[PDB]
């Protein structure tokens, strides 16, 4: 039936990037994805070090970042590699391929070039996931493919999840799993990211919906919580990073049996 | 029945930023948008410069310009007042209203400083709408919904262009119109502009597909071409732009009888 993440690091069909990712948070005993969602440089690096060892994912908008340059994600990589996690730009590539190969590759943001994971609407049809592969692919990178969003009026439901689904099963060299509010894939070389929350009950003001830790790594089948103003709002951004993990982690546990 | 643009640009209900486009677009007989898919601002300025005069707006994509700069936009600002073009940023913003709000405004870019036009997808639900408002409405800004999509395997068809079209309805202080293959509002204060377009028939090797100008505009119903590598791969880029703007002219003509 159901395997750990350890386990599922080794499946015969893993991607290297999902592996790297399951042998990590296991090893951390973390689910917890940071999203960074931050302006200056100097907070987005020093969230990374303090909570570097309390995560197995860091969640940049890189173009929210005031001052960004290159530099800076160098300096995200060091913590990253001191810290062991994963680092996603979570830039919602949306286009015909043509294009977002191009915004994958260049631009000031040379995205593929510090990334481990992007993700991508898959509204444009297949294309937007050959596009990126042709950059993604020599690079060593994964991608996720947005299956469900959290917001209110999301139209990522029915067939359209279906196809999110398929598209990512169909290219399994470099699809790696999934933002979504579900276990949406049956195959448990996929990883299943859910956004949108927190550990009270609410909303912003701008159409975000809240699910507690339990409800979607527990009750929905997720694999990892993405977590932002619940932890970035915070006066002590380490200690509810603490207990968004802990949380999310003993979901899984009990998942597990 | 139906109007020009130049009595379109009148409607009780059009927006700003709508009717200055319709004004400009019948002034100089242009319903051309250059995609300008370049990578080095020399380019996109020279281009700027050289079709102004033949389109009725300029599309970006300041991620994939690889010495992008603030400065770069008041030049190319400096080029669309003197020209009378409409610049419209590309950006697909794709996400929870609150996310949104700031790629809008923020980072690097500060899209809405410059843009007159951006658009966005609109699977997250309205709150992608109500977020980009809150940057856009004071800025005097406008946004166009993509509701379909030329690429092979869009999914943005049927149920899901419907919702496109009735939250650009209810959005009409801010949404001025739609990417689209077709006309899709029955409301002639919405634009509509249509990228996939080339004079010759065939697509690309990552899921574009293209129609003709006299398909798009004459028989489909739409306002304005979206062209890029038509124009662009074209040796005189100038001559080939005036191609697109007489093709596409002269479609919207006969439609209008
Ligand atoms: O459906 C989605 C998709 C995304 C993409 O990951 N997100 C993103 O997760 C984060 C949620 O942040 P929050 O915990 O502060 O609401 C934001 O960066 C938001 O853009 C969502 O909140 N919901
Ligand atoms: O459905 C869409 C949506 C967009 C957004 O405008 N586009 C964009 O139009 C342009 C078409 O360029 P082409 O004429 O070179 O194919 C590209 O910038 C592409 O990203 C499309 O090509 N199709």
């Amino acid at each position: 039936m159901e395997l750990s993440f350890g386990a599922r690091a080794e499946l015969p069909r893993i991607h290297p990037v999902a592996s790297k990712l399951l042998r990590l948070m296991q090893k951390k005993e973390t689910n917890l994805c940071l999203s960074a969602d931050v302006s200056l440089a100097r907070e987005l690096l020093q969230l990374a070090d303090a909570l570097g060892p309390s995560i197995c994912m860091l969640k940049t908008h890189v173009d929210i970042l005031n001052d960004f340059t290159l530099d800076v994600m160098k300096e995200l990589i060091t913590l990253a590699k001191c810290h062991e996690f994963l680092i996603f730009e979570n830039r919602k590539f949306a286009d015909i391929g043509n294009t977002v190969k191009k915004q994958y590759e260049g631009g000031i943001f040379k995205i593929a070039s510090w990334a481990d994971l992007v993700n991508a609407h898959v509204v444009p049809g297949s294309g937007v996931v050959k596009g990126l592969q042709e950059v993604g692919l020599p690079l060593h990178r994964g991608c996720l493919l947005i299956a469900e969003m959290s917001s209110t009026g999301s139209l990522a439901t029915g067939d359209y999840t279906r196809a999110a689904v398929r598209m990512a099963e169909e290219h399994s060299e470099f699809v790696v799993g999934f933002i979504s509010g579900s276990r949406v894939s049956m195959k448990p070389e996929f990883l299943h990211l859910t956004p949108g929350v927190q550990l009270e009950a609410g909303g912003d003001n701008l159409g975000q919906q809240y699910n507690s830790p339990q409800e979607v790594i527990g009750k929905r089948g997720s694999d990892i919580i993405i977590v932002g103003r619940g932890i970035i709002s915070a006066a002590d951004r380490l200690e509810a990073a603490e207990m968004y993990r802990k949380a999310a982690w003993e979901a899984y546990l009990s998942r597990l049996g």
